[PDB]
């Protein structure tokens, strides 16, 4: 957690640069010079770190396809996976106890409300959903994302299966990134930083649009595919959401459908 | 921020779980399988983007070995270092006022105290040095960092100057790093966790260890040469603050010296 001062003046140190000799002051200002040459390095890393990322990205494809199979109830699982223990640190007591609390039902088909329950156990998403949110990500069958190189930046897809609340079948949300030093604060440079997001068109049925409310703004997980010192935070914010399902939900969803992962 | 249940029955969605049909139970341990082949996966991820560290460390080296004959007074700023200004966000004004704030002290070589000043403007850092730390941590001539494959970590150095408290010239600290999931905790697999943490044998001139006092331990920053629930969780602040000086302060050092970046 870093804060930069955009104004020199404000420095912590201030008042120990200002009484720095001019022959000392110069040797600073050559810090500063050499700083930058630091930051224009740092960014070909974090640009090799974006292409490794879309590198591992179709790697990490087909196990995800997977779980959407077994999720959405399309494959059955084989006799290795009924072997995996469904929670860690148990017994074979607790486990098999575990294995027994409850027979089969056939009606019951993939794994309901999957991605509902691993968002809604993220705290920072939960706060997001609201309850009239919580039928329509029942319908999420899958979500997804990939990085990008022409345009800069990556996408989050929110796939839903056919629902009376609005015709789309995948919902994007896409940030890009700039890789580069800003000209106007290249010191502050940290990485790659969200220039802007970009949502999307939600199609809603008649008088299903949990968005508005009589019409205002409501209050709506929803709001996340309308993005946007105030404004400036408000992308952090929005980014920083994008960032939580894109890094930690998306790679690690089953332990926050069981609880084992909390963040 | 995540948190690890490392026992099933501690689960905060664990009665969600324990009510599924056997059915939809079997489908989970499938999930659970499958997110072991994604951790591996991302295992293999996390070794190239340590192989892309020690790649760019290569290319940041000038630049550091400029930064520090800048500090000792080795080299004198040529007139573009000069035209850099020590500080962001001022005035030509206000620029020009701070270097007329204070002539010129041709006695005054290089950067006094500038690592010990980086280091005490961030805030983890500066919480573990002491008053009998300051005047041994003005000789740092150089903080430097590099990661290994061989033995897989990285490690950080500290360079001393010839100083009346002990003879050692550089004081290295060693992270060991494990980038396999462990057989112990596989699904717990968060990226490269550190192993264990290895010091140095500092060679204190007589009545001059910091680390003791009058003979019991001492507060001292310079007990961070000497490392080990509660283990644990101490390496983990141990690490912790190796991160911050590898990962924040060196990169940026004259950022916390001037006191325009904060941590
Ligand atoms: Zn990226
Ligand atoms: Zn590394």
């Amino acid at each position: 957690n870093l804060y930069f001062q955009h104004m020199g003046l404000l420095s912590t140190n201030f008042d120990m640069i200002q009484a720095l000799p001019l022959n000392v002051k110069q040797r600073v200002c050559a810090l500063k010079n050499l700083q930058m040459k630091t930051i224009q390095i740092e960014s070909d890393f974090y640009k090799r770190v974006h292409e490794l990322e879309i590198e591992f990205e179709g790697k990490f494809k087909s196990t995800f396809d997977q779980r959407k199979a077994i999720v959405a109830g399309e494959v059955e699982p084989t006799k290795e996976q009924i072997d995996t223990p469904i929670l860690e640190g148990l017994e074979g007591d607790q486990l098999a106890e575990l294995y027994k609390a409850a027979e089969a039902d056939p009606s019951a088909k993939g794994i309901k409300d999957f991605w509902l329950t691993a968002l809604r156990t993220h705290d920072l998403v939960a706060e997001a959903i609201e309850e009239h949110d919580v039928p329509i990500l029942s319908y999420l069958t899958d979500v997804t994302t990939a990085a990008s190189k022409d345009p800069a930046g990556f996408k989050i897809e929110f796939h839903f299966a056919t629902n009376p609340y609005f015709k789309n079948q995948v919902l994007t949300k896409t940030y890009l990134l700039g890789f580069d030093p800003d000209a106007e604060a290249p010191l502050q440079f940290d990485g790659p930083h969200v220039i802007r997001a970009v949502g999307d068109t939600i199609e809603w049925e008649d008088g299903k649009n949990v968005t508005k409310k009589a019409t205002v703004k409501a209050d709506s997980f929803f709001n996340f595919f309308e993005p946007p010192e105030q404004a400036e935070e408000f992308l952090e914010l929005d980014y920083e959401m994008g960032q939580a399902i894109r890094d930690t939900i998306i790679p690690r969803a089953v332990l926050f459908y069981t609880g084992e992962l909390q963040s």
